[PDB]
């Protein structure tokens, strides 16, 4: 884990959410695919409630753009203080915040409600109530007496579990840990890297457990979920850049039973 | 009656027209705020998008009459016409358009309008691609005077006759009275092929507006006067809608009471 102490948010953001990966004009790219998975899932109207927790948010907000209109109380989390600060800069509109507006605009485009991207960002900022430390390796990831309303009605988590677990067994336990935060009958939207073993974040070099779609499906089942949806995006050559060795991205919609 | 004097008054007044002040007055918040679906900006873009979505308005060439320094009126049009001519009476406006065509930082930022057009067109198009296509399809920017029998002049570069005309907030803003407005419509109608389409946007019951130091005179027209002018010029009126300006959009930049949108097809 000590590897994460060198994690640089700006390098991470540049590596994954600036062009080419962060170019949203091409409908066949990874960004549009991710936003589409999230928007379509929420458009079913089956993922609803009052409170939601985003697990391992890092310095990003794209994962909550479609979610925020369905949950009035949102908790964002990360293991690193520098990531929580980076989030704070965007949430508070402070100087030097990352520019997420391309993602916000595309979410509005995809959702098709004629919403301006400014209203969308306003709603997300308003509904994110708190940003908390978290460690998915702990039986109680949020600790003993957290300000977060528990259990949550829904969880979101993108590119975290596989990125912090040495092997499949560790991946499984981490999922078990965060699953305790979710109310029975609640929903988990999980996004992650397929068959990845490393990625870079400035001076940090992070180890990743390479997982397959079937392995993800089986882990969700073992954690007591019914898998409602599980899709794969295969990474095209033009998005394989040397910041990592990712082969694909998965999206899972799972419901706790 | 004699038209020269009134037209000289107009030409003189426009020598003080300031494009930047005009842009700010009309295409920046609150009027340029596109978030409220009940606002005038979204209404205009909607009228244009819905008209082009019928598929009924297409062809090869289009002429925008009295573009001024604005491009919003062509955002939905540009996907249907490979050759677009923009025009204005004033060099300073043509220069403004030039800055935007060159994608210069000093140019007015139309991205809020571009994004909204992509939003309502519903094709998942990114605004950068929309702006790139408009820039590619603008083939020329020319002087124009709608008061001349040949508004573009003799032997113009523009492909004539055009398959379609667009014109926003021009005719009523440059005509001393209704008689002049009618003649101006007659003049630009010579530029359009029989069976071609005109999309006309304009101010209802307006008598003045500001563009910096310049306070410009406008002929107050009603919806029925607009409809009759179109019939008189030889159009079938396919659509004529009215937007009533809410009080919070009456900002002291003008005395406009409403905005009209007309879709008309030249008989022939
Ligand atoms: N033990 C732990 N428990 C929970 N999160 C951790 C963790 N160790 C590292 N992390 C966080 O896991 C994140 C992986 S990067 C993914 C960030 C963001 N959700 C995205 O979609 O881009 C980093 O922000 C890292 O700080
Ligand atoms: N005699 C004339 N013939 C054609 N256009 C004229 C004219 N006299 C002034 N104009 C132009 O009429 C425009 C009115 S302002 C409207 C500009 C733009 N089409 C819009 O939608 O915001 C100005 O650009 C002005 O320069
Ligand atoms: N952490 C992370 N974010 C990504 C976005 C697109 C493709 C691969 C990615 N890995
Ligand atoms: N020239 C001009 N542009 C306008 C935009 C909205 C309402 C009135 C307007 N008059």
């Amino acid at each position: 884990a000590s590897a994460y102490q060198r994690f640089e948010p700006r390098a991470y953001l540049r590596n994954n959410y600036a062009p080419p990966r962060g170019d949203l004009c091409n409908p066949n790219g990874v960004g549009p695919w991710k936003l589409r998975c999230l928007a379509q899932t929420f458009a079913t109207g089956e993922v609803s409630g009052r409170t939601l927790i985003d697990i391992g948010s890092g310095p990003t907000v794209y994962q909550l753009l479609s979610a925020c209109s369905h949950f009035e109380d949102i908790t964002m989390t990360d293991f690193l203080e520098v990531n929580r600060q980076e989030l704070g800069r965007w949430l508070q509109e402070e100087p030097g915040a990352f520019n997420w507006s391309m993602y916000s605009q595309h979410a509005c485009l995809i959702e098709g409600k004629g919403e301006c991207w400014q209203d969308k960002e306003r709603q997300l900022r308003a509904r994110v109530k708190r940003v908390l430390p978290i460690d998915v390796h702990q039986p109680q990831p949020l600790g003993a007496g957290s300000p977060a309303p528990l259990p949550a009605d829904a969880l979101v988590s993108a590119f975290c579990l596989e990125a912090v677990s040495p092997d499949l067994a560790s991946f499984q336990r981490a999922l078990d840990h965060i699953t305790t935060l979710l109310r029975p009958g609640g929903h988990l939207l999980l996004i992650g890297a397929l068959e990845e073993s490393w990625y870079l974040a400035g001076e940090a070099r992070l180890t990743v457990v390479p997982v397959s779609e079937e392995e993800v499906r089986e882990a969700l089942v073992r954690s007591g979920y019914k898998v409602r949806d599980l899709r794969t995006y295969i990474m095209p050559a033009h998005l394989q850049t040397g910041v990592d060795d990712v082969k694909g991205v998965f999206f899972a919609w799972a419901q706790k039973v």
